[PDB]
């Protein structure tokens, strides 16, 4: 995916396939087809947080 999305709060992962962000990360939206979690890229890190804890920029 290329949108992004901005983190708005800190949030660490809880399972193998989520992944770690602090709060004013801008994150690319990698698929966000579940209504809530959303895969994203952190970086150079991927993985699942949950929706309503990210806000996309468009």
């Amino acid at each position: 995916g290329k949108e992004l999305v901005l983190a708005l709060y800190d949030y660490q992962e809880k399972s193998p396939r989520e992944v770690t962000m602090k709060k004013g990360d801008i994150l690319t939206l990698l698929n966000s087809t579940n209504k809530d979690w959303w895969k994203v890229e952190v970086n150079d890190r991927q993985g699942y947080v949950p929706a309503a804890y990210v806000k996309k920029l468009d």
